[PDB]
């Protein structure tokens, strides 16, 4: 079975979930409990569900899945007694109905996505609050929403912010890897303009220089501009920089980092990419307004042909240009399972507030990972403990 | 349209090929000549074929495409009068038949891939040697094979080894062969590279790129070698060097980049950890001994697309990517556009040098003429708007003197 | 004159002090004021004194100077009407007497070193507090002492912490530059052990790997150990690591990072260096105790020959292994002059507390530096200000 | 004692030279031969002389030491029976006389510095050519000068160019010549490099190291060149390339690393900014035209130790380091110990190859024999305890075949 084969592949490479099953699948700490989940359904998340089931949980899952591609995985989970509501979830009203179906099962613990199950539970499905004991939230958007819910005084259950989004060549390595993958263009020997020289922009500039680019930085803060100069970059106004730029990367946290005049000064073939959080830095609406032709040049690359006859290329529709390997999801899933187990053990002692993941869980998972790698480390002596 | 769009993208970023067309497309120096090619077919190589055609050549191509893709690019080439045989080339006998199809056109010049067409011309299709005036070869495997023909006195045409180029040392191959190799591995496996033991067999241009990229991804890299100079290089790059027999004991990934045969033995294979992943970046599929895997395995199964599981007599299962064939070219991003533009420029000028000089050349493998490297470097500078200094007469006499 | 020539050299390359003189030497804002200074006396600090004099100040300086090497600079300052007490300052009681001599001049503003003039003014020389209007303190030790003085409720004058100690290949670049300079040894192809993987240790490890070393990390924190593994380093206990180490660099903030057994396992010729703040990390006393012979191998390198016949080398007597260029001191001096001018203008409105250098001064100096380099930067639009 | 302590330090970290002594000091292959040397004298080069003496050679040395230092090292060598003439060599006529002193000893082999001794032997001291059996030359300037003797038919002894070595490309020269050059500049000037415009003339081994180190220190680097290949390399490294005439207009530092003459013209000099700092890293002091500075300057003065101010007709003052002589060797840290150990090993084996083979060699400049690079790489691996793989017979036949 293709679904079973997908799961078998990931099962080979999720050592922490395998260790958690070895340690807890006889005790079955979640026997008699239901765990409701909203997650993107694929073999890796399936294995999290399977692991929770080995620990005794009744697992009920909604998959946010706009294609049919992982239906084989859904069907394999259903064969293992796990309840899966994932078909037709391209429609928004069906995703919400599937969330309602998870809540129909009166979950004891929720592994949420974006806070969706939890917010519904507090607003339209309050009857589930009786049985709901705790929520684990791994998404940054979810933790924000549940903190905002706390701040209104409406949160009724403990929430753990699993808070594992924190994750060699610095912060700019991922950005340039994505730019290279999406364009297949050389960075060496090119003029790269970086707008903003905070931690993000500096990383992007340093990596570009390591790839062999000549780097120009734009800034509005004189202190930051001096820093860029002392790192060996050229600083000049954007109006000048766009005239020679092969790449322009916005890292400013600002709006309209390029004007209409700036765009009309770009070289034919210039590549634009945003490394900030929102699509306002490169004014996509301005490109759409002034272009005489818009086309898909490559996957994730949009060409805009301008009134001056030149074409410029925008990566990823102006969104953050920079979906994880099996072992990384194994680590994230281990932290999430331990969060649910912590809530199981301690929820009666916890307030209806958002807690940061207890540091003990980070240390337990790290130790388990070292153990699975065969790595040994040092231990503090008595003299060293007395010193610290 | 999709084929044409792919070619349109690369055309915008191939300034040397575009300058070559500007300089020679009116003169048509290759008018009345056929250029035979063996390539991995994709937009960049299509642009090389297009440029040769603009110079007047009849261009006939076979694509080593076991991937079974780029048909759109093939159709775009066909609409421009370029003959392309790339379909079904996963089957080795179909790739060979397509080589024979190229030779049926009696090429005047060959731009080869690994010496494939040239070796056949010397061993099975000797009738084509009459008309064949010169070969351009870019790969280390091809140059080795053609040097082996020379050394035994069987080579009958002049060959220019373009891989000699001074500008090979220009680019850092970690974001050519390295990045494309690791992207392919990551796509086929979805496995983490960070914190893994990665073994690279061979520390030449290809293997060093693969090793540096793996270290960049957070792997601990172990290098195997037979050349002590190369092994010292690996050490000085910060890697561990040891014999394969030891390296296999701890390897999570083993990547072959040697150009040799049987870089793993049966005994090496039986020492691999359960779940080890094996991949080849060399020309031929004999580096990892696929036949040995097939022979000793208790069970064989397809684990996922492009991943074959082999369960061994010791109970362990090892995974082979892409049937031991070269892993990194199927996505069409083996090297950056501008790097291929440079490489292709050198190749075009090698062909033009053979056109001009072949009557004067022996049936030997020649290093790329230095004049070609300098031509292409100058055209690159000009395309960037860069000016440099010129020696004075005083300086020229100083350099020719002993003080 | 050799003193005059030293000053002339630095004068050519201190563009911010030259600009400050151009802007203020007609106004003479410090005319009628005395500025007392304790500083290491050399051509660069002389030029700060000269600049303050051009601004009208009577300048009275004590030099902490244990050699006679800058006596020519002292004599050139005296020729310009600046009062200098720097001879024989190798003796500690003479340094203190020279500080007393500065305080005899009843300074209006002090540019202190280590808080020495200020603490004396508050404890033994309280009569100077009448006329003392403000203190500028650039040293980290000085700011600590004056903050501690504040915390006892005994500080009587405003103090500005000039707070410019904040200063391409990361934090490890300076460390390795120093190790290379002091040993003349190759780093490529060596085994480097880094003890601790906080920001300091990580920087040192990353730079070592960039130099071509094979890097081993030791740690006591499993979370940090995992980080080092995912950066591509080998993690093992120090007891194992010392057996193969060519270099051992301590970056732990701990004591006795190497034991006696660890030291006796080092290879003949191993090099040890501390990148932490205190000389407890590598137990220098233990090396001194167990060595059969101690010698100076090279400047800044001590050899210890052990009972096992092997010799190991310690850099910089176990102190932080990693004194600035003219233009860097120009920047520091500009911030200090502006701190004194800020105190001049505002001291009547300030409490007797330690203030951080006002951000306006950082921005003014940065802008002056950009201006002197001919660099132009961008300016926020109205839309951008409204967005932020 | 201080001299001996300096030598004791380097001896601990020169494993190849120590292994050479272990292997050949009992046999004494150089017994009855004199080896003449021109070196910058310091502990590392002293260890090379010591090692040659352990092999039986009579060693006679002149030190290019314009610095006026390492007398302690000279005295240590004298106590070991090695003849050293290094004092007062700031004066060019004294350095030349010391070269003549080496030639007075009728060396059988010369280890040269820039071809100095060999060129004199051919031009002024031809009587020594009878006994001279071979020359080893490590520098690009030396090889050029000796090639110029060959090309005019004036060379009379075989020369091995050790700079050909495969292992030059091993090390990254930013922490050899680069770091030592910038340390010297920083010592002589106390000026900031970060945020400055640095111009490097020449992008070979020396200049690329200087440029990369400057970029590492935070400089904006501009490269000048006459070779288009080298200029493209500089571009691909992230540097700006332009003609010197333009580069001088914005330069804070100009560093010459060309091996040529008159890399600045009078017109270039008159375009420099007030306060520009000029330094040379080439062999000879003609790269920066010191005589032109001396001729056109309105005033000349010593600004600080090792720094000459020249005030020009345009009112601007420019500063020259070390009288335009090579700036980076005076501190004795030109390269790391282990790098010089490698280089010296190659040189010793070059001498031993000449001892064995000179009767069979033409009076030509030869590339370093590949066998020597492989010997030294293997000894390096052995010293590190590294083992590598050996080719099988199947593999050897595969590599000699054309498939
Ligand atoms: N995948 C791709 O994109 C590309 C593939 N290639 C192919 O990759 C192969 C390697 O090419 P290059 O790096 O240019 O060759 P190279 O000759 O520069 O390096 C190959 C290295 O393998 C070493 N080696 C040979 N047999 C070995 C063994 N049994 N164990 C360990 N090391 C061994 C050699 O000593 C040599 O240093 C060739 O087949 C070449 O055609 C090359 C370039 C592109
Ligand atoms: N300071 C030191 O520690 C060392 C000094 N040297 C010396 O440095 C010099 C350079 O040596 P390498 O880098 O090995 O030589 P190289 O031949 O590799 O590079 C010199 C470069 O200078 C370029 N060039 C020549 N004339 C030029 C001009 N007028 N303007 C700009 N570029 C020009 C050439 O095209 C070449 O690329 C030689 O004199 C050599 O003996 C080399 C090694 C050590
Ligand atoms: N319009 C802009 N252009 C360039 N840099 C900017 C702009 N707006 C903000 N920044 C800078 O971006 C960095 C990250 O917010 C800050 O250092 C800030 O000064
Ligand atoms: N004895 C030690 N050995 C190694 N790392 C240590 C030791 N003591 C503290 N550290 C680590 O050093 C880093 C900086 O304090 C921290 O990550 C801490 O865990
Ligand atoms: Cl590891
Ligand atoms: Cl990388
Ligand atoms: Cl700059
Ligand atoms: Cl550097």
């Amino acid at each position: 079975n293709t679904g079973e084969m997908k799961i078998n592949w990931v099962s080979r490479y999720m050592p922490l979930l395998n260790k958690i099953a070895e340690e807890y699948s006889r005790e079955k700490p979640l026997s008699g409990f239901t765990v409701g989940m909203s997650i993107h359904l694929e073999a890796k998340t399936a294995y999290l569900a399977i692991t929770l089931s080995k620990l005794g949980a009744k697992v009920v899952i909604t998959g946010s899945n706009p294609l049919s591609t992982q239906d084989d995985v859904a069907e394999a989970l259903r064969s293992k007694g796990i309840t899966v509501y994932a078909r037709r979830t391209h429609d928004e009203s069906i995703y919400r109905e599937n969330l309602m179906k998870v809540l129909d099962e009166r979950p004891d613990f929720i592994i949420d996505d974006g806070g969706d199950l939890t917010v519904i539970s507090h607003t339209e499905r309050e009857e589930v609050l009786e049985n709901l004991k705790g929520v684990s939230e791994e998404t940054t958007t979810g933790v924000r929403r549940l903190k905002a819910l706390e701040e209104t005084g409406k949160l009724r259950v403990p929430v753990i912010a699993v808070n594992d989004s924190k994750m060699r060549y610095g912060t700019g390595q991922s950005t340039w890897d994505a730019i290279m993958r999406n364009t297949n263009l050389l960075v060496a020997g090119k003029n790269v303009v970086v707008a903003g020289y905070g931690w993000c922009g500096r990383g992007i500039a340093l990596r570009a220089a390591g790839l062999g680019a000549r780097v120009i930085v734009t800034e509005v803060d004189p202190v930051k501009a001096v820093e860029a100069i002392m790192d060996g970059f050229t600083v000049m106004p954007m109006k000048e920089a766009v005239k020679i730029a092969d790449f322009v990367i916005t890292a400013s946290g600002n709006t309209d980092v390029l004007s209409k005049e700036d765009i009309l000064s770009l070289k034919d073939g210039a590549v634009l990419a945003n490394a900030g959080h929102f699509n306002v830095e490169i004014p996509v609406r301005v490109l759409e307004e002034i272009a005489v032709e818009k086309f898909e040049a490559r996957p994730n690359v949009t060409g805009y042909t301008l009134e001056n006859g030149k074409t410029v290329f925008l990566l990823a529709e102006g969104r953050l240009v920079n979906g994880h390997p099996v072992e990384i999801m194994d680590l994230s899933f281990a932290l999430q399972i331990f969060a649910v187990l912590y809530l199981l053990e301690n929820h009666r002692k916890m307030s209806p507030k958002v807690y940061m993941l207890p540091d003990e869980i980070d240390e337990r998972v790290a130790r388990m990972k070292l153990d699975s790698l065969g790595v040994k480390i040092d231990e503090l002596t008595e003299k060293q403990r007395r010193y610290l």
